[PDB]
């Protein structure tokens, strides 16, 4: 149903921003951390996300791409195929938003006296630093990963089946910085708020300004992450249907 | 049975106090440590208190909220919801502060020269500092994850389905430190206690004293914690109930 | 019931409980750019698989059964007629907590890491002997709630991973939080007695400490100072449990 | 089908490249690590590669050795068994090479600040450093394991228990960092596109420059680690078939 | 059928050595961690040989000890039993010889520059420091937890409970340092080749010099670790043996 869809939508939306609620707080206070393993733990939590929205069932924007043309056998047509991705694309970002706002209110980027907020600020500032061709690329990417985590949790039969098998291809699309729409419907419009919200007290803590992190605004978001992100997404779902169809009218 | 209902709650205060003990236990000289790992192990350890009471049946107030609403399909008035609400909370609250005392008179407090106790006074004074919105958002949070670490629960094959599902939505809101209000009736109760009662030698070792936790009497634990808590834990459980009731109306 | 096989359930339990400290105190040896926090959280989960030996093997571990034992006869089985049991369960684990020290000390097991690993079950051993009376029976209760809960919660169990992964978390905490439980405590605090009562000069010096660092781990303290107010905040553990249990089930 | 077998080639090609990227990604920024524990975190992380593979029914240069005779009841044909190696062999390439165009325009060769990068230079370097012998013998010793790998994944029934019983075989072989011609196909090569096209801005970011990692080329690769590897990983095959032959067999 | 078995039994000897192996890279470089911590992940990674060794069917040496007794149930007479140790034995220790000579041409033991092979240098020469009594002792405590860990494994449903189950009981055997005999059949050799056979440019890496390891020898490796390993190795199998005999054989 429509606006069933919406709503499960916008659970994905909260689902997916506790994932990186998670991971942020993984990864805060790991300077003196190798990169690698501080990411690597910072995926591992980022899991949650996707374990509560399969376990859960919650449509997550081209997330179910292959489940939904094995529910067909890959002989249904198309426009009943991919209808709602944009409902489900909106309801994922207003959701979001959503828990951005509450996570605001919590005032937790004061969380290590501030190390929290920055976290985020760098993360968020980091990912609308990219090149057209690169956040396509990032976005094509990581929708991979989602896809085929997803994909393999369908074979899984116990919550251990299906949650101790998505922990890998989640932890490494994000522990490699991949860009996903979704997640960064959270991240950078929180990295925004912060930013253009935080008191002195943080930024002294932290010792920093806003300055540093210039980029961090709805048009840079949505122009420079946002939109070569989801494309760069469509493509990796896109793709993952395309070897789907020949393997199987094969 | 009331009475019996009264019996279980009282064991999931207890069984969440073994869950804070355990977390203290855990992060305890982790100032050294990066303050994610740290969290998270905590978090990770203080799951074990979540997971008793799951599949031991205890009755940790509102946990259960969504099972609940899903057994009665979807018709249940607030009221019938909420009837034992106060029940098992109040016998939550015997069992945490039984508990408190039984920690206690075990002496932990000197655990590892002064450093358990102050992990538990340090920890507890941190939460009576929280601005009343802050507290109700963190009481939201909280019992979100609590609420979806049952509810994934309710449906496993093993009871290693049952049980370890529910380790990373628990370790997630403990590492990002949302409250839990029975939770915290041990919590900042047990940091109380060793405030007002503390041997010296406690303070010469810790290099500390009373004057430094001037927050911690009962007063501001109930109405700079106790109280926003419980609120915002309890929308935590009605926004579930009523995602809920869109998608089993729809 | 019977004699003999109830008697060697029982010393395998202690094997598999002396075990279990062996494989702590080789997991937390040498603990220095490390919390106390996370190497007794380490170690405590390397705790376990004394318990997991002791579940899956079926060997008699002193009350770690007690909710069991009594809800499924129904209580259909009188005290005495139930009491003589445990006793002799207890000197069995004993026994096999005993001959498990002797076994750890031929092997020469002190001087591993070059004194470190000795040193370890010294200190460890040191510990438990400067507890308060009631201190120490409330550590004993504490340490068999985890213990009977973890052990309870085996029962669950589906698979040997259900009945095994489970009682982890309990019995890691319940070690890492410094809890008293007399059987353990049974090969420890021999331990750490025949390793200060015997460790080599090459050991001491090594280690770079002294007999009078420990000049409590004496076989009259541990027996009056921890044995005893451990073995009996353990039968409370069970006592409490049991209690809890049989209302919350008469209440039908 | 060839045209199904060749997708499935390329697929296998493809998850190893992905199991080689989060090796990378795992293992960037570890100097105060210890050599041994980098190595098996990185080697755990790659394991990923190969539970994709066999999750997904991909096809990788030999992995299925053992599991083609025994599924065959041994009743299978050598000749008519092994001429598809080519075949599979070419896929598996393609799979390689175009993962390397995909992560070069995705710029991740300068993620983790040029270290990604400078991670890929030296490894994929290194593995052009053995005599012939040293590089068959680590080719012999890799796919062993990967062999036994899946001769033991073909053993087991949930998700978990198909998947997990690989992590200790494969992380292992990865850690001990064994040769394994397919898993080159993408390590080599992608250094090469790293320090040939690899910006000025990147040697100056990292502190070096081509002239470092002067053995990375095209034909030391094929003729010092491709060749000499490939021969050893048909022999680890192949005695492996010898072998499990006699045991399955009597 | 007894060259079936022998093959069994190299193969054993194989999956052992890949254990050994495993765990030398899991420690190599591990000077600075925590004793215990390292230890204790190194022998989470042996256990990669024993859980072969089940899945696999392989056969190691008086591992699956307590089935090769019960299976003859009792029944299984000395002689009746002697006849077939002997031929698991010779067969482990093929195996692992023959991985050390894989092990040897693979170039290895400069992993880490030199900080790998040096790993093997100082087990292999530590191994051979212990008295007869010691030695034994340690023999006994690594079969015994070997034969724990087989033993839980046969109460196991899937796959997965076959193979977790054993990984906290040879971890333990394995961070405690027990002494198993097939185990050290593949390390102290190795040790000993290294020694005997690296290069100028290795002893110069690592700081070190074949005279630092003269204990290394063949002669050593079995009258200082081999014999008595072995004793208590059969000691930790045929005691459960007779321990888990008169169990089941009383009520």
């Amino acid at each position: 149903h429509p606006l069933k869809t919406f709503y499960l939508a916008i659970t994905a939306g909260v689902f997916i921003s506790i994932a990186f609620v998670f991971y942020i707080t993984a990864t805060t206070g790991t300077g003196t951390m190798p990169f690698g393993m501080a990411k690597l733990v910072g995926g591992i939590c980022f899991s949650l996300g996707l374990i509560l929205c399969v376990v859960c069932g919650a449509d997550l924007f081209t997330s179910t791409v292959l489940i939904v043309v094995a529910k067909a056998s890959g002989r249904i047509t198309w426009g009943q195929l991919a209808k709602n991705w944009l409902n489900v694309y909106f309801g994922n970002l207003v959701g979001a938003l959503l828990f951005v706002l509450l996570m605001w209110l919590s005032g937790e980027y004061m969380t290590a006296n501030g190390q929290w907020g920055l976290n985020v600020l760098q993360t968020a500032d980091h990912k609308v630093h990219h090149t057209f061709i690169e956040a396509v690329c990032l976005g094509i990417l990581a929708n991979l990963m989602v896809c085929l985590a997803v994909w393999m949790s369908y074979s899984g039969r116990s919550l251990m089946d299906k949650a101790f098998i998505m922990v890998l291809p989640v932890a490494m699309f994000v522990a490699s910085g991949f860009e996903h729409s979704i997640a960064n419907m959270f991240m950078i419009p929180m990295g925004i708020v912060i930013r253009d919200f935080a008191s002195p007290e943080f930024w002294t803590a932290v010792g920093s300004a806003p300055e540093n992190f210039s980029h961090l605004t709805v048009m840079n978001f949505i122009t420079d992450n946002l939109i070569p992100v989801t494309i760069g997404n469509i493509i990796g779902g896109g793709l993952l249907v395309g070897l789907t169809y020949w393997v199987i009218y094969l």
